[PDB]
């Protein structure tokens, strides 16, 4: 029974706290408000109502505040008990509070790893569940059979703030491709076909085989930089939207979302690179 | 050797046409320009030149004019020879157009299938290549094996707009995925993190993983239509967006695709659908 304290029991640090219990750990846990122990109590864990003691039961300290709070204060009257010790952190808010608190740690002869959750609590401990890590190779190697407990661990390097910045990037990804998903769904639901059926299409075929395998083919072109156009260029791509968008109007489906791709597209051509690839689109963004 | 006719040469017909020559049917070609049958017939192919005689040679007919051209124009004169054969039509624009040409083909006495191709010219004939079909059941029957030389070949219904309305709906899904993704790539590169390396995690990983098996545990209830928001509403995205465009702007990376995909929620949370659920967006569309 390997002791580790969860600071933090929202609905992310309770779940995390019951799956460290699960794997048989002694789990400490605290939270700036009392009342949210007693179900991981019930199930094994040892309330500290004082962060000093909480921080003092135990080497790896599992964290996971609310947005609002900072781990300098919560963890502030610790500051001795701290030295040490290890943090993992899996609730900063940004690339540059993750550097911050590397440092903040540092300064009190602290381990620190930043993580990010990429999945919702119901699913911490459960296969699929995945957490990316940034910081400290020696405390992800220190503990990684430890955490594998919560999800698939991934370290992405030193760099402190590269796991927010991975789901940072992974979301903006997903916001889109859900949007362009129901755009197409909209579309096939003009004729009376269920988003259900058209999944076995969108989702089981086009998502990997075509799109995935498209991106993956051409990514060491992106990081080359020259994006020629021979085999199809950026205003091609303006026409093929220019045909989405009648074939949208002639359905009866809001043209929005072709619109703005659209757009996007004229940017570039704007920009100059309407006789380049598609995808050097993305100079207008780097 | 079972004859078959490909009218239209462009750089998809002539695809077409030397898939079916490398299958080893006896092919006919023909196109409105001397030119481009050459290469063709030096494959076995034989050119027709006059419209009638190319449609006389075959009872199937796979038609992949140019866009401006226009099937009545160019099988006009051979309204007599067509009864009793069957058109392939691969270049409809349009789900209306399509539904125009089975109606003219209905008034010759000539079956009918619409047909969208998935895949670039190079792909036809080889493994990865999907055409999608909508029309006659029966035509389909009749030549699906013939038309699996092309690639593997999906009828989608009767209708005969379904084919050109299922390639309009995954194209547009398409071009907001690779937005996103290359959005996430100019993420990660501002801390250069490579393209090539990106993929590892969002493509292998992510996009089926996560994009599209929430898509697959989502769609009954997209169907069903109430989108309740309890286990997360519409609204409390917009939050997350605000995080992302925040992170963005710290990275020195353009906002434009965070922003945008933020307006859609906000129309969406002015109609009423805050608290529904994310994909409450779609009502937005249809
Ligand atoms: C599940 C929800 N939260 C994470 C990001 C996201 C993006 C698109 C649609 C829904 C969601
Ligand atoms: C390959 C090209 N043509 C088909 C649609 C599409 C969408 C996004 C990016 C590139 C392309
Ligand atoms: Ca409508
Ligand atoms: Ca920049």
């Amino acid at each position: 029974n390997l002791p580790v304290t969860v600071a933090g029991l929202g609905p992310m640090g309770s779940a995390l706290a019951a799956a460290l219990l699960d794997r048989g750990h002694d789990v400490t846990v605290w939270n700036r408000s009392p009342g949210k122990a007693a179900p991981l109590v019930a199930k094994g864990a040892r309330q500290a109502d004082d962060i000093v003691d909480a921080v003092s039961a135990s080497r790896l300290l599992v964290v996971c505040l609310a947005d609002y709070d900072a781990l300098y204060s919560a963890l502030g009257p610790a500051r001795e008990a701290l030295r040490g010790r290890v943090v993992v952190n899996l609730n900063s808010g940004t690339p540059k509070e993750a550097n911050e608190a590397l440092r903040w740690a540092e300064r009190h002869g602290t381990g620190y790893l930043d993580g990010a959750i990429m999945v919702p609590p119901a699913m911490v401990g459960h296969p699929g569940s995945v957490f990316l890590y940034s910081g400290s190779a020696e405390v992800f190697e220190e503990y990684k059979e430890t955490l594998a407990g919560l999800g698939d661990p991934v370290h992405l390097g030193t760099e402190a703030g590269l796991a927010v910045l991975y789901n940072t990037a992974l979301l903006s990804m997903m916001y889109s491709s859900m949007n362009g998903f129901l755009h197409a769904a909209a579309l096939v639901g003009s004729a009376g076909v269920p988003a259900a059926e058209f999944t076995k299409l969108a989702v089981d075929w086009f998502l990997p085989a075509v799109i995935g395998q498209i991106i993956k083919a051409e990514a060491p072109t992106i990081d080359e930089g020259v994006y020629p156009g021979d085999a199809g260029s950026l205003e091609m791509n303006v026409t093929t939207l220019k045909h989405i968008i009648g074939t949208s109007q002639e359905q009866g489906v809001d043209t929005e979302i072709p619109v703005r791709n659209k757009e996007l597209l004229d940017r570039a051509v704007a920009a100059g690179f309407g006789e380049s690839s598609y995808y050097s689109v993305i100079e207008l963004w780097r």
